[PDB]
């Protein structure tokens, strides 16, 4: 078997799986993490959501080549893209990572929802801090500027 | 159908479910949360683990009366009890909550693992901050004092 | 049987129903509307949603005293309060009507979501035009001003 | 499970449903719509009527392969065919769409009711604007011309 494993840089690499039905611990071990590190493993669902894989949660790999994000972290932050919830192990996320996670086309404009002022436009290299209180909400609009 | 829903106080209450296979959004709505709030929903597994329920993750309730923790939060912290990983939407957790989550008997002593000094004993009303870097590790030992 | 029937003013009045399971046509007729007028009938659900009642859709009134909004109109506009969708037969809606529909407490502030500028605060007597393109989104926050 | 989903073009396509009792949100998501878009979902009843499905209204799909019209819109217009009320998310509707919705045979003539002049005959490609005040009424007669 083969899986694709990435990190906060979202650069997937081939990892050999000897078990067709591994749990989170086996996926973490195959990615190069010791059992004590216990990294956060997020499986990419076909629809677009991210499913958290527990260290004892068995995943069936016989379906297709599934993708995982394995990042050594002790917490996860929740944000939303067009109302769809997504999970990120780090507190700082770039606009490029948001576009990759949300599968937002390059012909659209990414915005951060605000209430006290106009929605903030997020560039590819702009960094958004997820540690702020509340769930950060992101929006995709047509690439038009007034 | 009926489910039991609790919060950071871990006081479960009866909630009526009209759908036998609801997703996270339906469970949140039945608990009294508006769709924009998007609370964190954690299902209590029979073995003892906590499974995060996405807003679009369908849960089969026909098995038995399942228990959920529905807490309005934007993040989750990971800790461990005897090597078993657990998830908590809040950054401050009491020893009583840790005992309830880990099903630790009252005849055992709860400790917080440390490396630069002796492991810290956690009382029932003592508050542990999960916001510290790294995964906090908790240990259950025999109730003996030297 | 008895039902409560209101209009765009949301002033409910007692209406006598001779059938325990009437359809939309019977409810419209009992409210004083001729069959050719065919008014829009919206039943108030216990959770807070509004259910459109077709002229041939049977409603079971044996449960409790249900409430209806019967307004002679040829169209309905969709808006949202805290992510919950609501339906309104008129294109102009006041903030008081929005608070009544959403059951928003008087200790909270009502806002209209915007993208090119700060979210607009909606007063009780302020009129919002639902005829604008897109679904209008309303938000309830704590009554604090900077 | 499988459902058929169409749009204003009334060209139904197969959509896979993983839940036998989904709500409007799940049907919209399976059709390719983000949660923030919140499209209008209209279920085709066996008798011929169109039932509006709220984002939190559960639909039982175990009966048969049901058909839905999922159109991203913020409003719905009401018209009538032979006194039967129908709902349309768009303001412009062609005669072909009216015939498809009303199940009018090709051997009949479609007319638009008028009061100040003779009833207007509607061709297959003729466009009727539903935005006009009042409920537009359509009539099916024998295909005879004087
Ligand atoms: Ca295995
Ligand atoms: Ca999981
Ligand atoms: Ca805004
Ligand atoms: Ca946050
Ligand atoms: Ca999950
Ligand atoms: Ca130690
Ligand atoms: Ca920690
Ligand atoms: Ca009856
Ligand atoms: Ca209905
Ligand atoms: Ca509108
Ligand atoms: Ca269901
Ligand atoms: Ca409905
Ligand atoms: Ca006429
Ligand atoms: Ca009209």
């Amino acid at each position: 078997r083969f899986i694709e494993v990435a990190d906060e840089t979202l650069s997937f690499r081939q990892v050999v799986m000897e078990d067709s039905t591994p749990n989170g611990s086996q996926i973490s071990a195959a990615s190069g993490f010791k059992p004590d590190q216990m990294p956060v493993v997020l499986m990419l669902l076909p629809n677009g959501s991210l499913e958290d894989i527990r260290p004892d949660e068995v995943v069936d790999l016989s379906s297709e080549v599934r993708r995982f994000i394995v990042v050594e972290s002790d917490r996860t932050y929740f944000f939303t893209i067009d109302g769809a919830r997504l999970e990120w192990p780090c507190r700082f996320i770039t606009g490029y990572s948001i576009r990759q996670l949300g599968d937002i086309g390059d012909n659209k404009k990414l915005l951060l929802e605000r209430e006290d002022e106009a929605d903030l436009e997020v560039q590819n290299d702009q960094i958004i801090d997820l540690d702020g209180d509340g769930i950060e909400r992101f929006i995709s609009r047509k690439a038009t500027w007034k």
